[PDB]
């Protein structure tokens, strides 16, 4: 009868933890409220249910009520979800919470809806660069060490840079670093606290001062079983949905400083980013990840197209 929300981030309270976690959890509270428990949730977090990359399939075929999930994980099976995670496309949150009723944002909601899914909260974050060598701040930096860079795009620039590539969902991120598997790793700002990344790394290269890696990470919900629900149920679902946007932003921003302020306590190398540094990591993705994505096939050139009307 509850309906279940999965995602792959610790868990914790409505109060405290890993703001993905806090955000389903206050979704949860207010459907539940609104709807007079008519609609009821449970909350599975750190890939309890089922693993990481298991859960968007899960909801396409109706198995698996919500999840929340950063979308380029899918960008094997939906090669136009790779938007999800290409630096020079989105440079501000504002940009990119602007997509979301702009004609990219409409066409990527429309893609996932032929494809079973419903877009309920659009969350973006920046991310960064944990080390376990000296930090990781311009391309070149890059060049010879082994890096996570969390998506298809992020690692064609990657490899563009000279860095060889590791692929894995990012609760994985922390066994990696710790037994050397990699050099460094790219995630938001909020897993590199709630991963405690900095107990396997020396340096962190933050987005104080901005970031070219921002990533989707959207709830998310089976259309198969939406659907079926009342018409009210859905209303109050996209309604709630919607409202959990400014708590997403606010708390990825938080985020974003706090996470300097862990890593210089726990002894790690904290640097920021110039404006030139970003636009060199731009530059390369302007020439490399964007030719990989629009080319891949119609849906990527048109969701190119779009995206690159709000620059």
């Amino acid at each position: 009868s509850a309906l279940k929300i999965s995602h792959q981030f610790p868990g914790g309270t409505i109060k405290e933890g890993d703001f993905r976690d806090r955000l389903v959890r206050n979704f949860a509270a207010e459907v539940e409220k609104r709807s007079k428990g008519a609609m009821k949730f449970e909350i599975y977090p750190g890939s309890s249910l089922m693993k990481t990359n298991a859960q968007f399939s899960s909801m396409r075929k109706g198995a698996l009520d919500m999840a929340l999930i950063p979308l380029s994980y899918a960008g094997g099976e939906v090669p136009e979800l790779n938007i999800g995670l290409m630096p020079g496309l989105v440079v501000s949150y504002e940009q990119a919470y602007s997509w979301k009723t702009k004609p990219v944002g409409i066409e990527l909601t429309r893609v996932l809806q032929e494809k079973g899914i419903v877009l309920i909260s659009w969350i973006w974050q920046a991310g960064g660069v944990a080390s376990r060598g000296k930090p990781v701040v311009e391309p070149e930096d890059a060049k010879g060490m082994k890096i996570r860079g969390g998506s298809r795009e992020m690692d064609m620039i990657l490899k563009d840079a000279g860095a060889a590539v590791v692929s894995l969902p990012s609760n994985e991120i922390y066994a990696a670093m710790q037994t050397g598997a990699m050099d460094a790793a790219m995630t938001s700002s909020t897993s590199f606290i709630s991963f405690r990344l900095e107990e396997v790394a020396k340096a962190l290269t933050t987005g104080r001062t901005g970031a070219y890696w921002f990533m989707f990470e959207p709830l998310m919900m089976s259309k198969a079983i939406f659907d079926k629900l009342p018409k009210d149920q859905r209303d109050m679902l996209m309604t709630v949905g919607a409202e959990m946007e400014k708590f997403a932003l606010e708390a990825a921003k938080k985020d974003d400083i706090d996470v300097a302020a862990v890593y210089q306590k726990a002894g790690a190398k904290v640097v920021d980013l110039s404006d030139g540094t970003i636009k060199k990591w731009q530059d390369i993705a302007r020439k490399t990840a964007w030719k990989d994505y629009g080319a891949k096939n119609e849906g990527c050139a048109k969701l190119l197209a779009l995206a690159q009307q709000t620059l």
